[PDB]
């Protein structure tokens, strides 16, 4: 049993030469060599079974990634856990080895317009796939857009994903759509477009555009740039208590995107504006985003696959005890066990 920084990594003998990459709130990620397939991999050690929401996120991510197959969405190559459910305290998810992520990349490099356009197209190509499966990612941010040595971008971390139906503690809420700060329900695919626009804006300036300390401070950032909501924009707010609060704010002028990002490609700022619209109904959808003139050179519907069939969780996870969720995780991973 190899160890890394004092953590047991019980992935041998198929995976060896483990190197530390980083950590989450309940796991450690290493790179490793897969001796069977003769390829370099990432292995995420997950230890969720003492916490019910960790068990939700683990089940969600396993269920959605196993079902997804797209070039811009991280896959699961293999899963290692113990042969009996009493013995399983850890799940190891094997994935494709990635170099870095867009959070790290933006810390050290300023992206030219060509690279911003290349990255945005890949984000939207993958998102087009996710949404066509009737799934919301719900947590798009720079830190979980991974890049590999080929400079290929892959969306990851679907632990907060939900199946869309229009009729949870997060690290950073800076990419959250305004309607999530305002309402408690009714989240549509629109919330992912907002996040993608928040990421576009960050690639244009190497600083986040709406970095509030809490929900009220986050909203003042949004309105301090978008300007005050229009009359029609206030009507689309569902929660009257929240809608009433926006009316009490003093009027704020809309800062033109040309002034925030004086040096951005005009075609990009136009698309940013259609992604950072306040009204979720008027916000641009993922196909229209892909067809936008900023991505003319990459747009290619014939090379932008979609999901075979809409996702259906087949069960809701919100009320299940963590012992039930461990049972569901054990079942979901049986297919990677020899002899299933
Ligand atoms: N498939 C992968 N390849 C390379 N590195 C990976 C990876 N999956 C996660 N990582 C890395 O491990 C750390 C992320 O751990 P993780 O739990 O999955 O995501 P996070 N940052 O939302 O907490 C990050 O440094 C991330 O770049
Ligand atoms: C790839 C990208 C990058 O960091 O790649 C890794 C492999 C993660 C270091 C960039 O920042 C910029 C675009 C990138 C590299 C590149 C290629 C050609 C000319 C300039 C930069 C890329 O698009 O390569 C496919």
């Amino acid at each position: 049993p190899e160890m890394v920084r004092g953590q047991v990594f019980d992935v041998g003998p198929r995976y060896t030469n483990l190197s530390y990459i980083g950590e989450g709130a309940y796991g450690m990620v290493c790179s490793a060599y897969d001796n069977v397939n003769k390829v370099r991999v990432a292995i995420k050690k997950i230890s969720p079974f003492e916490h019910q929401t960790y068990c939700q996120r683990t089940l969600r991510e396993i269920k959605i990634l196993l079902r997804f197959r797209h070039e811009n969405i991280i896959g699961i190559n293999d899963i290692i856990r113990a042969p009996t459910i009493e013995q399983m305290k850890d799940v190891y998810i094997v994935q494709d080895l990635m170099e870095t992520d867009l959070y790290k990349l933006l810390k050290t490099q300023h992206l030219s317009n060509d690279h911003i356009c290349y990255f945005l197209y890949q984000i939207l190509r993958g998102l087009k796939y996710i949404h066509s499966a009737n799934v919301l990612h719900r947590d798009l941010k720079p830190s979980n857009l991974l890049l590999n040595t080929t400079c290929d971008l892959k969306i990851c971390d679907f632990g907060l994903a939900r199946v869309a139906d229009p009729d949870e503690y997060v690290a950073t809420r800076w990419y959250r759509a305004p309607e999530i700060m305002l309402n408690s329900k009714g989240y549509t695919k629109s919330i992912d477009i907002w996040s993608v626009g928040c990421i576009l804006a960050e690639m244009l300036s190497n600083r986040p555009i709406f970095p509030g300390k809490h929900y009220l401070d986050q909203l003042n950032h949004i309105l301090g740039i978008l300007g005050s909501p229009s009359q029609e924009d206030l009507n689309c707010i569902i929660n009257l208590k929240a809608r009433n609060y926006l009316l009490s704010l003093p009027h704020k002028n809309k800062v033109p995107w040309n002034r925030l990002f004086p040096n951005a490609d005009s075609k990009a700022l136009d698309l940013l504006d259609k992604m950072l619209t306040f009204n979720p109904h008027k916000r641009i959808e993922v196909e229209q985003a892909l067809a936008h003139p900023y991505l003319e050179q990459y747009y290619d519907p014939s090379d932008e696959p979609i999901a075979e069939a809409p996702f259906k969780f087949d069960m809701e996870l919100d009320d299940l005890p963590k012992e039930k969720l461990k049972e569901l995780i054990f079942e979901e991973t049986a297919r990677f066990q020899p002899g299933y």
